[PDB]
Order: C-alpha cells, then structure tokens, then sequence
C-alpha cells in the first residue's frame, strides 16, 4: 500500500511528490532524495524550476525560516535544474517511475545526494523561558519557479518541504557494554564491589534496555538503595557552547544489601519521549507537536570530523548509583557509581496513495 507524499505551493505551478519524509543514514552512505516535480508549463511564465536540497543550523527559533533567528549556518547547499531539462538523465528509481506513470508528460524527476559529512536531524525543545535558547539542525528540499535567479523568491513561487535525516545501523555484532568499581571505606577490610553490564552497544527508541546489576558487599556498610539511569547530555557545537543533561529513565530499589551479603538485580529502562514530554531543554529528532518525533540519536562523530557541522552533540549512557550508609549512628551517606555509554539509534524503517507532506500531528 505504498503511500507517496505530495506538497504544491499556493501558485499552484510547481508541486513536489517524495517517496519518504524521512531518508536514512546507514552510517557509510544515505538514502537520496529522490522524487519528481510536477511542473504545469503555461503557469509558467517561460521561467525554469529548480530545487535545492539544504541543511542548516538554527539558533534563537524553532525553524530555519522565521524572522528572529539569532544564527543561521547553512551546512550545506545544492540546486538542481528540473525544468526545462538539462537533460542528463539518470536510471530512475522504482519510485520515480511509478509517480511519473500517473503524474504523466509534467513529471520531471530529480535526485539531491547527501554528502557524508553531515549531521542527522537533531533539535533542542528550550525552557519556556529560554526559547532564544532553541536550536537544532533542519533539512529543507525547495522547489520554485523563477525567471533569473538573481531574482527574490516569492513564498507563493516556491514549496518547502521539511524533511529529516535518521540514522539507523544493526545492533550485532558489537562489544558487550562493563562497567565495574570497588569500594573500601575507612575501617571497612574489604571493598564494596560494583558491577553493570549490557547485552549489546546499539538500542533503538522504544526498545527496553536491561541492565545487569551485581553488588558483592564486603563492606561493613549497608546499600540502601539501588538507581539505574538514562542521562541524554547535550552540547552545542555552533554559535555557543550550551551544555544540558537530563534523566530520561530511571528505575530504583530500596531492597537493602546489607553488609557482607551480594545481590543480583537486572533493570528494565525505556528512553522513550512518551514518558518525557514534560522535560525541556532536551534533544529531540524533531518538533514536539509531531507524532513521529522521538528523542534524538547518539551522535556518530567520523573519524578526522570537524566536530562543529554537527550542530548538537548527544550522547547516551546508563548510570547505576548504590546509596551506602551505616547501621546506625553515623548515618553519613556515601554514593558509589559506574557508567555504561551506549548509542541510541532510530529503528530500522522496515498501490499508489497520495498523503499531504504535513506530518501527522500529536
């Protein structure tokens, strides 16, 4: 039932139609963006139809293309030719030919390549307060009609469509994630050992994370309690250096561990932006009012990269806190901890209908 998604401007000349909304980086390459413009000739005062592929850095607002901006980085630019033809065909994908039987004769088609260097679609959701603070990187295919192109672009001329860059890759084989610490407090003869591990490096948005948790406690303290986090950090790479950190799953246990006993324990954590809408200053992969719209990939930096293209830098670890104290008396508090980076990552994305491009809603 493969849909097609279809957006047209207010002109009514040029109307652009894409297989996807969403085109998947696999770490070595990127799905392109192929897709037609539907151009109608006599609309066309004589003029040409071009559309350009662009992404870019914001910084003050939620989008590349309100006034407001503070900072504005175009990370990258293409413009390609579509109509009247510069001929250079190309082998059309399955996709193209399909929309170009129906679409008929004014269906010319085009494909826009994303270079390796860029980032994915990443977004920082701003305090209330703050929202000069929002910022984040957006992709933009443009379609328009011009005469020279010198010429301003008028917004009833021209189609934007917003899409996003996603990234997915297998999650085996990879390393098994291990993180241990010991412990031995002041008149304490043995350690307090800690130990957490993962099956694997690679989670996708909605999949459970277990953690394996195993305490030997030779100390003569007691564990009173047991926390197992998510922490997303953020750092912004352009225009400032803003750094933020949020909890974005957390499961306790005040089962004790009582002074020379262990304890095996597995968690079950689930990053998911359902259980977050609340937070801010938290990086999303899109705007909060979308359906689609998750909490942001790992960032995947390649090696000799110039860190700064990517605009936002996320990266994801598990924390397990032990709360340590004595029986009784000296009830000082003591925390011993360890963490497991992992990479969060988009789920793999597995006749003819026409949706709106809009992206359904929440």
């Amino acid at each position: 039932r493969h849909v097609m998604y279809k957006k047209t401007s207010r002109d009514k000349a040029v109307s652009v139609y894409l297989g996807k909304r969403d085109y998947v980086d696999h770490v070595d390459s990127v799905e392109p963006v192929d897709g037609v413009v539907l151009v109608d000739p006599d609309l066309l005062k004589g003029k040409k139809v071009y559309v350009t592929l662009t992404c870019a850095f914001r910084y003050g607002q939620e989008d590349i293309d309100v006034i407001g901006l503070t900072f504005r980085k175009d990370l990258y630019y293409a413009r390609t030719q579509i109509y009247p033809p510069v001929e250079d065909p190309k082998a059309l994908t399955k996709v193209q030919e399909r929309l170009m039987k129906k679409l008929g004769n004014n269906a010319f088609p085009f494909v826009l390549e994303f270079p390796d260097f860029l980032p994915c679609s990443v977004s920082l959701q701003p305090a209330p307060s703050d929202v000069g603070k929002a910022c984040g990187v957006d992709f933009e295919i443009k379609a328009f009609s011009t005469n020279n192109l010198e010429d301003r672009i008028h917004k009833k001329n021209s189609v934007r469509l917003m899409i996003r860059k996603i990234q997915y890759a297998p999650d085996q084989p990879g390393p098994k994630p291990r993180a241990e610490t010991s412990w031995q407090f002041f008149m304490s003869d043995k350690p307090l050992h800690l130990t957490a591990s993962l099956s694997k490096e690679v989670f996708y948005h909605g999949e459970p994370i277990t953690v394996s948790v195993s305490v030997t406690n030779k100390s003569d303290k007691t564990v009173k309690k047991i926390s197992a986090s998510v922490e997303q950090v953020s750092n912004v790479v352009l225009y400032s250096s803003d750094y933020y950190i949020k909890t974005v799953a957390l499961e306790e246990s005040n089962e004790k561990v009582p002074s020379k006993a262990s304890y095996n324990h597995t968690f079950s954590l689930l990053p998911l932006l359902a259980y977050n809408r609340e937070k801010r200053e938290i990086a999303l992969d899109g705007k909060l009012k979308h359906e689609d719209t998750n909490l942001a990939s790992s960032t995947l930096l390649k090696e000799g990269t110039d860190r700064t293209v990517m605009g936002i830098l996320v990266d994801y670890k598990i924390k397990v806190t032990l709360t340590v104290s004595g029986l009784l008396g000296d009830m000082t508090s003591s925390e011993v901890s360890t963490e497991l980076p992992f990479i969060l990552m988009h789920p793999n994305p597995d006749d003819m209908v026409f949706e709106e491009f809009a992206r359904d809603p929440l």
